[PDB]
């Protein structure tokens, strides 16, 4: 009936990770730019007619992290790799994140989504193509969301549970 | 790529356009219009699969229902609408489902239930009221609100999952 699920949400700095759990938690976009250091959230949600507790870890993306990091990839469920579409060093970061989480899980079946965020912006520097081949090497859905206007991001959640789900039975 | 034709259906000002518009144009309408008949068509990737929905915003109002049975066996999923702050809408559901059943002559119909409007503290519905109303169905149900645009995209994407399951 009842399930609790770990997520964690990982990405370069400003591509919108604090933004995309925001919004699913608390329904609305900030504006502002806060660097984060560490935040976790609850959410009761139902999806396909479960009842899920999702416990969201929002983590940093400022660089230089062997910090904290391996705990949390060792201890999270299902990843949220997220990248901006305006911003290509971020997406070329995706490979660090992928590896790096299959490292630590010492598998290459981990419950993950890619993740391109700000696809309510006209400036595109990431092709939907390109994230989309990408996804499809790593065996992974690839999912476009905006944080300010909500297109997607319950979607990018709500898939990773489901593949949370898939990998545990 | 693969059309599925949608049916947004429900008493007046449930937030069947609120909705639609919200998934089609990405902003919420303010302001009480009502339909006669609209579709709108919107290209989405579901699941991997580029789908074109097309979705038929319909009329609350009785006086414009002349086509009623033809989009009902036209549709080939349906997303049921009351608002959680109108008792007298998620009574109407009842009828809605029932005429649905008729037109199609299947038990089996993609459906799915919307409470709409649950950004609002004025509920009415019990989440847990609809949530039996669906179970007694054999369908999904998914609060939304069109203002945050909480759930949209899972009322309509359940939908899809749901004609996809049928096929
Ligand atoms: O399933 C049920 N859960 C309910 C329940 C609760 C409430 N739980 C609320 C979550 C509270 C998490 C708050 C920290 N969670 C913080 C958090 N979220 C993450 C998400 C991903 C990865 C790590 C974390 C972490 C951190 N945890 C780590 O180990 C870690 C490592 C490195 C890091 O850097 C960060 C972290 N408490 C219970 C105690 C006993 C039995 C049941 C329960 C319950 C009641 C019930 O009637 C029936 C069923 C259930
Ligand atoms: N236009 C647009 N802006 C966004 C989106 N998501 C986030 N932003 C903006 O990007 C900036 C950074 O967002 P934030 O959510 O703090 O990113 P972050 O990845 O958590 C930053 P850090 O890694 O330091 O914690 C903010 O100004 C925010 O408003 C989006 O989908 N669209
Ligand atoms: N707070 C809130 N208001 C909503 C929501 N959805 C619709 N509304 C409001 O309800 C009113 C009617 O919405 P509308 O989308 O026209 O409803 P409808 O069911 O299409 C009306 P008709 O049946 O005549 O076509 C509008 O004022 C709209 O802003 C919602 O999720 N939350
Ligand atoms: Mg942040
Ligand atoms: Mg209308």
């Amino acid at each position: 009936g009842m399930t609790e699920y770990k997520l964690v949400v990982v990405g370069a700095d400003g591509v919108g990770k604090s933004a995309l759990t925001i919004q699913l938690i608390q329904n609305h976009f900030v504006d502002e730019y806060d660097p984060t250091i560490e935040d976790s959230y609850r959410k009761q949600v139902v999806i396909d007619g479960e009842t899920c507790l999702l416990d969201i870890l929002d983590t940093a993306g400022q660089e230089e992290y062997s910090a904290m990091r391996d705990q949390y990839m060792r201890t999270g469920e299902g990843f949220l790799c997220v990248f901006a579409i305006n911003n290509t060093k971020s997406f070329e970061d995706i490979h660090h994140y992928r590896e790096q989480i299959k490292r630590v899980k010492d598998s290459e079946d981990v419950p993950m989504v890619l993740v391109g965020n700000k696809c309510d912006l006209p400036s595109r520097t990431v092709d939907t193509k390109q994230a989309q081949d990408l996804a499809r090497s790593y065996g992974i859905p690839f999912i476009e969301t905006s944080a300010k206007t909500r297109q997607g991001v319950d979607d990018a959640f709500y898939t990773l549970v489901r593949e949370i789900r898939k990998h545990k039975e």
